C-alpha cells in the first residue's frame, strides 16, 4: 500500500515553484526549463479556483504575477487563463521580456501530470482548511492525483497540518505526505520518552530551511536523528553546488532549489547508476 516515491538512491532535486529564479513561476517556461536543465522533478503550489479546479499558483490573488487582481477563489479557469502570468517577471535588466509571450499561462495540476509524466511533484496545499477552498481542495487534488494515475509520483503536503491530515484520510497512505511542524514535535517527544529505541512508524518527508533565526539546521547528526527516526530530512532554499552535495552526503532525500542550472551539475557528479 505505501506508494515508492524514493527510488534509487539519490536525493530528488525539485525547482521551486518550477525555478522561479530563472523563468517566470508556476509557468510552462519554467518547468520547460527546469526539466532541460536535468531536475527530478517541480516543487509547487496549489490554489482552488471558483470553478473548483486546482492551478498551479502560490498567492491567494493574482495580482503578485498577473496582470489581473483578486483572489483565485473568485475567478473561474477560464477567467484566469486570460491572464498573462508572466506579466511582472522582470530580468535584471528591469525589462519583463516574458511579458505577452507565448507558454506564459496559468497551468492546472491536471494538465501538469498529464504535461510532465516523468517529473516527480512536490506540492503544497496553499488554502486555509478553514476556508471553503480549503474544505475540498485535499479531495479534488485526490481525484487528480488518481485519474491520472501518479500515485507513486506525488508528494503533498502542507504548511497546514489538517490539510495534510484531511488528504492523508482520502489517500489512505497511498500517495506519499510531508511531515508537519507538530508531528515532528511529536516526534521529538517520543523519543526523550523513550529513549533512542523510537521510530515514527510511517516514513514521511519535513521539508526543512537550511536556516532559521541564525540556527543552522544542516548538521550531520540531526539529519541521522531524523533519519533514524523514520523521518526522510528534506531541505528548501538550497542554492549552491557545495550545499547541495553536502546535503547529499549527510542523508537528505529531498532538495529544493531555486536554481535548476545546479541540478545538471550535481547529477554530473553523482553515479548514473544510483538513479532509477
Ligand atoms: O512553494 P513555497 O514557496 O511555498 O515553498
Ligand atoms: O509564504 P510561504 O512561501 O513561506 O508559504
Ligand atoms: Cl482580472
Amino acid at each position: 500500500t505505501i506508494p515508492a516515491f524514493f527510488k534509487g538512491n539519490a536525493p530528488y532535486i525539485f525547482a521551486h515553484r518550477g525555478g522561479m529564479a530563472l523563468r517566470p513561476e508556476q509557468t510552462q517556461l519554467a518547468f520547460d526549463y527546469a526539466k532541460q536543465l536535468g531536475v527530478d522533478g517541480f516543487e509547487t503550489d496549489v490554489r482552488l479556483t471558483k470553478d473548483q479546479q486546482l492551478i498551479v499558483f502560490h498567492d491567494a490573488t493574482v495580482d503578485r504575477t498577473t496582470n489581473g487582481s483578486g483572489k483565485v477563489s473568485a475567478h473561474t479557469l477560464a477567467e484566469l487563463k486570460k491572464l498573462d502570468a508572466a506579466y511582472h517577471f522582470k530580468d535584471i535588466n528591469g525589462l519583463t521580456p516574458y511579458r505577452g509571450h507565448a507558454h506564459t499561462a496559468i497551468l492546472t495540476f491536471d494538465e501538469l501530470l498529464k504535461q510532465y509524466p516523468d517529473m516527480y511533484i512536490n506540492v503544497d496545499l496553499k488554502d486555509a482548511p478553514e476556508s471553503y477552498e480549503g474544505s475540498i481542495a485535499p479531495q479534488i487534488m485526490f481525484d487528480t492525483i488518481a485519474e491520472n494515475q501518479a500515485f507513486d509520483r506525488v508528494l503533498v503536503t502542507s504548511f497546514y497540518k489538517e490539510q495534510i491530515v484531511r488528504f492523508n484520510k482520502i489517500a489512505q497512505g497511498s500517495v506519499a505526505i510531508g511531515a508537519s511542524q507538530q508531528e515532528v514535535t511529536e516526534a521529538f517527544l517520543k523519543y526523550h520518552l523513550l529513549g533512542g529505541r523510537y521510530y515514527q512508524p510511517l516514513a514521511q518527508t519535513f521539508q526543512m530551511p537550511t536556516h532559521f533565526k541564525g540556527i543552522d539546521l544542516t548538521s550531520s547528526r540531526f539529519i541521522k536523528w531524523l533519519n533514524d527516526m523514520n523521518i526522510i530530512p528534506g531541505y528548501y532554499g538550497v542554492n549552491s553546488i557545495n550545499l547541495m552535495n553536502d546535503l547529499y552526503q549527510k542523508g537528505a532525500h529531498t532538495i529544493v532549489t531555486d536554481r535548476p542550472d545546479l541540478a545538471q551539475q550535481f547529477k554530473q557528479t553523482i553515479p548514473n547508476k544510483l538513479e532509477h
